[PDB]
DNA sequence: GCATCCGTGAGTCGAGGGTAATAAGCAGGGATTCGCCCGGGTGTCAACTCTTTTTTT
Protein backbone atom coordinates (compact mmCIF):
# COMPACT_ATOMS: atom_id res chain seq x y z
CA UNK A 1 0.00 0.00 0.00
CA UNK A 2 3.01 2.47 0.92
CA UNK A 3 4.95 1.36 -2.56
CA UNK A 4 1.32 1.96 -4.60
CA UNK A 5 0.63 5.21 -2.96
CA UNK A 6 4.06 6.97 -3.37
CA UNK A 7 3.91 6.00 -7.06
CA UNK A 8 0.30 7.75 -6.72
CA UNK A 9 0.77 10.32 -8.92
CA UNK A 10 2.47 8.85 -11.56
CA UNK A 11 -0.76 7.52 -13.67
CA UNK A 12 -1.90 10.97 -13.48
CA UNK A 13 1.11 11.69 -16.47
CA UNK A 14 -0.27 8.85 -18.80
CA UNK A 15 -3.90 9.22 -18.18
CA UNK A 16 -3.67 12.56 -19.07
CA UNK A 17 -2.90 11.58 -22.43
CA UNK A 18 -5.66 8.96 -23.15
CA UNK A 19 -8.58 12.07 -23.16
CA UNK A 20 -11.82 12.69 -24.93
CA UNK A 21 -12.05 8.85 -25.93
CA UNK A 22 -15.58 8.19 -24.60
CA UNK A 23 -14.38 7.36 -20.64
CA UNK A 24 -13.92 10.16 -18.08
CA UNK A 25 -11.12 11.80 -16.41
CA UNK A 26 -11.46 9.94 -12.86
CA UNK A 27 -12.61 6.34 -14.15
CA UNK A 28 -9.13 6.52 -16.39
CA UNK A 29 -7.56 7.23 -13.11
CA UNK A 30 -8.86 4.64 -11.45
CA UNK A 31 -8.10 2.41 -14.69
CA UNK A 32 -4.33 3.45 -14.32
CA UNK A 33 -4.58 2.63 -10.41
CA UNK A 34 -6.02 -0.49 -11.16
CA UNK A 35 -2.78 -1.26 -13.34
CA UNK A 36 -0.34 0.17 -11.02
CA UNK A 37 -1.64 -2.00 -7.82
CA UNK A 38 -1.50 -4.68 -10.10
CA UNK A 39 1.93 -4.37 -11.61
CA UNK A 40 3.34 -3.50 -7.71
CA UNK A 41 3.16 -7.00 -7.02
CA UNK A 42 5.23 -8.46 -9.23
CA UNK A 43 8.50 -5.83 -9.34
CA UNK A 44 12.29 -7.71 -9.21
CA UNK A 45 15.86 -6.04 -9.37
CA UNK A 46 15.51 -7.16 -12.63
CA UNK A 47 17.59 -4.93 -15.70
CA UNK A 48 15.29 -2.04 -15.49
CA UNK A 49 15.96 -1.08 -11.12
CA UNK A 50 13.19 1.92 -12.13
CA UNK A 51 9.78 1.02 -10.56
CA UNK A 52 8.71 3.36 -13.04
CA UNK A 53 9.77 2.03 -16.07
CA UNK A 54 8.01 -1.27 -15.31
CA UNK A 55 4.68 0.54 -14.14
CA UNK A 56 4.39 2.20 -17.26
CA UNK A 57 3.74 -0.38 -19.34
CA UNK A 58 1.13 -1.83 -17.05
CA UNK A 59 -0.60 1.66 -16.72
CA UNK A 60 -0.57 2.20 -21.01
C1' DG B 1 -33.43 40.85 12.91
C1' DC B 2 -31.08 41.72 8.41
C1' DA B 3 -27.46 40.72 4.72
C1' DT B 4 -25.83 37.48 1.16
C1' DC B 5 -26.50 33.82 -2.07
C1' DC B 6 -29.00 29.78 -5.00
C1' DG B 7 -33.83 27.16 -7.49
C1' DT B 8 -38.10 28.50 -11.11
C1' DG B 9 -40.53 31.39 -15.03
C1' DA B 10 -40.32 33.37 -20.11
C1' DG B 11 -46.84 31.67 -26.45
C1' DT B 12 -48.33 29.00 -30.05
C1' DC B 13 -49.03 26.78 -34.53
C1' DG B 14 -46.46 26.35 -38.81
C1' DA B 15 -41.40 25.48 -41.90
C1' DG B 16 -36.31 22.47 -42.22
C1' DG B 17 -32.67 18.07 -43.10
C1' DG B 18 -28.65 15.18 -43.37
C1' DT B 19 -24.22 15.36 -39.52
C1' DA B 20 -19.43 15.23 -37.07
C1' DA B 21 -13.42 13.67 -34.25
C1' DT B 22 -8.40 9.43 -31.23
C1' DA B 23 -6.49 4.86 -33.33
C1' DA B 24 0.44 -0.80 -29.50
C1' DG B 25 1.31 -5.66 -30.23
C1' DC B 26 1.85 -10.83 -29.66
C1' DA B 27 1.35 -15.65 -27.23
C1' DG B 28 -1.37 -19.07 -24.86
C1' DG B 29 -6.00 -21.54 -23.99
C1' DG B 30 -11.00 -21.95 -24.86
C1' DA B 31 -16.13 -20.78 -26.60
C1' DT B 32 -18.63 -19.65 -31.37
C1' DT B 33 -19.95 -20.15 -35.76
C1' DC B 34 -20.44 -21.75 -40.88
C1' DG B 35 -20.36 -26.22 -44.45
C1' DC B 36 -21.73 -31.02 -45.53
C1' DC B 37 -24.24 -34.81 -44.94
C1' DC B 38 -27.41 -38.84 -43.05
C1' DG B 39 -31.78 -38.86 -42.00
C1' DG B 40 -36.66 -39.47 -40.38
C1' DG B 41 -40.97 -37.21 -40.61
C1' DT B 42 -44.02 -34.39 -44.45
C1' DG B 43 -45.88 -34.19 -49.10
C1' DT B 44 -47.03 -35.86 -54.02
C1' DC B 45 -48.24 -39.97 -56.94
C1' DA B 46 -48.97 -44.98 -59.66
C1' DA B 47 -52.09 -48.29 -58.60
C1' DC B 48 -55.47 -52.41 -56.49
C1' DT B 49 -60.59 -53.18 -54.00
C1' DC B 50 -66.41 -52.19 -51.57
C1' DT B 51 -71.12 -48.93 -52.55
C1' DT B 52 -74.57 -47.68 -55.23
C1' DT B 53 -77.85 -44.23 -58.39
C1' DT B 54 -79.49 -44.73 -61.55
C1' DT B 55 -78.94 -45.29 -66.48
C1' DT B 56 -79.28 -48.73 -69.28
C1' DT B 57 -82.05 -53.64 -70.30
Amino acid sequence: KEMVEANLRLVISIAKKYTNRGLQFLDLIQEGNIGLMKAVDKFEYRRGYKFSTYATWWIR
